[PDB]
């Protein structure tokens, strides 16, 4: 593993380190994210514990991270999204988030994620293994559940014995 980057799983349980660092995701995102809904972010990014894994770009100076949370009788997840800050991407975080990602979407036995991605997230999402794009037409995005307008209804299959990084 090289890099001498750090990592933080955080959570919104209300402890202080934890929200100040994991405050830092939400806005990132929303920020460099066509004024996305703050509240869409929010909720997906504190939706009630949740488990997420942040950056440091000086063990505890945020600049990415995703977060999510998959459900079990449900089959299916919503991911609160990944990213760096602004003027600090472009240096190669944020990827290894969004592949921290799938090798917990695989321990949670979740494969059916979600989404309300946009062009930006979207290509952004296909490119590191997500599917913004599903077996039935786009004119189906709306539906997805939580958030109304915003982005698009992003899915990311997490199919069985697949090449993600186990
Ligand atoms: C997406 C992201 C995690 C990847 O960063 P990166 O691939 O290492 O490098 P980036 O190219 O993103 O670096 C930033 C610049 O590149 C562009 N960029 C942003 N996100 C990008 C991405 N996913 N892929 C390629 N280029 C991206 C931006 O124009 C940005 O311009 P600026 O910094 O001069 O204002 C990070 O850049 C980010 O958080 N961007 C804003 C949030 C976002 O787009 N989220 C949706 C993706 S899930």
């Amino acid at each position: 593993m090289k890099g001498l980057l750090d990592f933080d799983i955080l959570t919104n349980d209300g402890t202080h380190r934890n929200m100040k660092l994991l405050i830092d995701l939400k806005n990132i995102f929303s920020r460099q994210l066509p004024k996305m809904p703050k509240e869409y972010i929010v909720k997906l990014v504190f939706d009630r514990h949740h488990e997420s894994m942040v950056i440091l770009k000086n063990k505890q100076k945020v600049i990415g991270g995703i977060c999510f949370r998959q459900y079990k009788p449900q089959r299916f997840a919503e991911v609160a999204f990944l990213a760096v800050t602004a003027n600090e991407q472009v240096r190669g975080y944020g990827t290894r988030l969004m592949n921290k990602f799938k090798d917990h979407m695989q321990k949670q036995n979740i494969e059916y994620l979600l989404t309300y991605a946009d062009n930006f997230a979207i290509g952004y999402f296909k490119k590191q293994g997500f599917t913004k794009e599903h077996r039935m037409p786009q004119e189906k995005w709306k539906g997805y559940i939580k958030d109304y307008d915003g982005g698009t209804l992003m899915e990311c299959y997490i199919h069985p014995y697949v090449d993600y990084g186990n």
